[PDB]
């Protein structure tokens, strides 16, 4: 009760348990990550001997990302709001489009996803922070006075210092990031002094957010702490912790999942090991194991590598050269299975080509069954379900920052006009089931079922009873509308749009019906 | 507070350590590159022994560039603007085309582009720079007087001297780029004297861009230092730094990406030392091996490599010829997997060639699934969105300093008419969707998938309910338009125009309603 310096100490002591814990287990971790994404060297190599690391998660990570990549950074169609029903163009379709021009086109593009990416399948675990800034540009052409403007960014993840006993993000007493915040951010916040740690000093810094009760009463709310040096700090209530921190894999109950190394690290160790004996054996062969006696062949046939061929010995005859026998066909196989094992595990795409111009392509029916059931329920597509079922609390809380107060901006979706974005409503509820292993039809085979089923439904329709009692110009417009969005050119490109406009009455009551 | 002098020997100070540690590392590293690229010896060849070194990122180089060279310097539809809705064709479509006419066909072609590539796939980093001249030509025919013209370059990235506590462009707090500079733009400039180091003098000069406090006040915005030897400079205030540093890779939060160089290494040592052992082994069972006396055979076979056939001894009679056994077809698989797993790195094009005759082409739908989803996911596609989503940046630096103030100067896109570019705005704003994994459907899909779905879609619309209600002549313009688009053939070869024209309202409402 009435805390103002023992909670100095005691974030300090969290602070340090964090640092020591985190540091020890996930740098180790990490560290190992790295060390055999780059091919270091694992330890165990021998002087005089080669090194060969057969770099095996590199190819892995590139061959995950382009997917995720295509199915997420395209469009704006993620994730939806799904309100109550009679009011939903009026704020859904809008504060979707808006965070959607505020993350891409606004916030460094989809840099800070590549990052997160990165992040969340290296390092394990792939977090990103929201904060907000202030423009007072003082050009008196573009007077963008006043602008809060809100900005996402990547972490670092080595400086996400966080408790164990989260599990999940709204679970954890205490979140730590550490940043550097430098003098000339010290001084613009108002301190007059400096810290252990030219103007620019390079101090450190760091940010913490946890629950407390300093008020002389029950636990209150979130506070934020601005803990830099054990100084002047800013000490204030808050409402939501701004990270998103993807594990990528969902293992059970605790907070970091495995990443891509976690499970292909042993792949990667016998590939690599399976490589330097095949090629080691090569080499012994080309040069040869031969015994000599001491005392003759002193010159040790001076490496056995001159390209000369005579050995000289001294006055012995004999010579016994050991026989080293040459490795079987075998092991080709054994490498092939090692490489097809370690593409079904994750990176199921075979040799991720289609220069294979003997083969044909035929359908039966449904688009060749969907791709053969998307090539056989890709993982890619759980992994992209996981990712997206949790960038949705990234999503809600740039749209909370936007709620609180942001400006009077609008947007381009399809036509100008868009209000301040400070009133909508929070809708406390998302939906991105239109990506992925949900009914999440892939753009290529929802067209595909939508155009042909319906448009020859429709077609029979028309023919048979007649655009009348059954679906009319009205629907076929959407007909026609959901075929554009799957083209890509939507509302003003190709309009199609007569869903009852001034042009549309006198194309359809005047010429139509009086002719 | 009050530096004049002071900031020089930081200025100073801080270019040593840059020059220190940028020489040491990436001067290290890149000069492995370089060695590596042209099959330079790696040091382990042994003397009288062959130095065969079988280059592979020259080809992998080889075939990237063509990719780049096919996907950006092909049309002015890279980068779109997106601004308000209703002011869009005023300006976006206008400034676009501006930046890509000046940019191209304007400053010395796409061969800024070529070097670009280059170097942000051989040193790791690829920057040019963006800068301004002054034309003053009195031909008193075409008196073109205060030409201000902008002009980028290629900046030979070893004189890109940058903090390493940067890991972006607009974070670095100094940069650093060593120029030439010589004495006649000394004396253009107007010092009188010279500096430790014929007119020429091949002197050295340095500019710096750095954020500093230097009228008493807190940290101010960037400054631009013309230090050139510790002697009269130019100090002023600066708004933007002009580079793009393209990385190509995309590595986690570090300034400097990986190179092909980085994760083909490995590859490369292992195939020419695989090579070696071969070619070796080949002359070790032609010359052969055997083991000779001392005080007998002293001719040593003469090198056992003379046309002769006779060895001659002296008076033993036994020599001991030692067997080397021949590598098996083992070996033969390796080369074949070797150059297998160094194509699907990143050279994922096997052979890059189609002279496959006996092979056949079919369809099933959606055009062979799009070409079995673009060759799977083509790495190629990723390189080249991450290249459009950084030289954004560039073209972004060039609308600014166009926008600053370039001249009255005018456009040939599809019409003539082009006021002064003083006068758009920057719309803080940049979309490259229309090239890569975005939507961004390569034109050879995009075009078949509207021309063929839209036509169908259209020509049974005509048939089924009609014209006037539904999609409308207006409309199948923007189809023909987009067509034609996809061919190159856009406004005035293949006109189609009739949106509303003096002779459309006679194709209108004369021919098709009076007929």
């Amino acid at each position: 009760p009435m805390d103002d310096e023992q909670v100095l100490r005691h974030l300090d002591q969290l602070v340090n348990d964090a640092l020591d814990f985190n540091s020890s287990e996930l740098s180790k971790q990490r560290s190992e990550a790295l060390k055999y994404y780059f091919g270091e060297p694992f330890g165990n190599e021998r002087p005089g001997k080669s090194g060969i690391v057969s770099r095996d998660v590199q190819e892995t990570v590139d061959w995950i990302m382009p997917s995720l990549m295509k199915v997420f950074t395209s469009g704006g169609q993620v994730v939806k709001y799904e309100p109550d029903t009679a009011e939903d163009v009026e704020q859904a379709e809008q504060e979707t489009e808006y965070v959607n021009y505020l993350f891409m086109r606004k916030n460094e593009g989809f840099k800070v996803m590549f990052d997160w990416f990165q992040d969340t399948l290296m390092m394990k675990t792939g977090v990103v922070k929201v904060y907000v800034e202030e423009v007072l540009k003082p050009t008196f052409i573009r007077k963008d006075k006043k602008k809060r403007e809100i900005k996402v960014l990547c972490v670092k993840p080595e400086n996400f210092l966080v408790d164990r006993l989260a599990t999940c993000i709204d679970d954890a007493r205490f979140l730590c990031h550490r940043e550097k915040y430098t003098v000339s951010d010290l001084r613009l916040l108002g301190v007059p002094e400096d810290v252990i740690e030219e103007a620019n000093r390079e101090v450190w810094a760091s940010e913490c957010y946890t629950l407390l009760d300093v008020d002389g009463d029950g636990i209150s709310e979130l506070r934020r702490i601005l803990y830099v040096g054990d100084y002047i700090i800013s000490n204030e209530p808050w409402d939501c912790r701004p990270f998103a921190d993807l594990n990528a894999y969902r293992i059970a109950h605790k907070f970091h999942g495995m990443s891509v190394y976690d499970k292909i690290r042993d792949i990667q160790e016998i590939r690599s090991v399976l490589m330097r004996n095949i090629m080691d054996n090569i080499y012994r062969t080309n040069q040869g194991r031969s015994v000599v006696l001491d005392g003759q062949v002193n010159l040790e046939d001076l490496l056995t590598n001159e390209a000369a061929g005579i050995v000289r010995v001294k006055s012995m005859n004999s010579i016994t050269p050991l026989e080293t026998p040459q490795l079987s066909g075998e092991v080709y196989g054994m490498l092939d299975r090692l490489e097809a094992d370690r593409g079904k595990r994750t990176g199921i795409t075979d040799r991720t080509r289609g220069l294979d111009q003997n083969t044909l392509h035929s359908n039966q029916a449904a688009m060749s069954v969907n791709q053969l059931m998307t090539a056989a329920e890709q993982q890619i597509d759980l992994i992209a379900r996981m990712f997206a079922e949790t960038g949705v609390k990234r999503l809600f809380q740039l749209l909370h920052d936007h709620a609180i107060k942001y400006q009077n901006q609008e947007e381009v979706f399809q036509l100008r006009g868009k209000w301040v974005a400070v009133n909508p409503a929070n809708w406390r509820e998302r939906s991105d089931l239109t990506v992925t292993v949900g009914i999440g039809n892939m753009n290529k085979d929802q067209q595909m079922l939508h155009l042909m089923r319906i448009w020859e439904m429709a077609q029979a329709v028309v023919g048979g009873g007649g655009l009348g009692v059954l679906v009319s110009e009205q629907n076929l417009y959407n007909i026609l509308k959901e075929v554009t969005e799957n083209a890509g050119y939507k509302d003003p490109d190709r309009f199609w749009t007569n869903p009852n406009s001034p042009e549309a009455l006198q194309a359809k009551a005047i010429r139509e019906q009086k002719e």
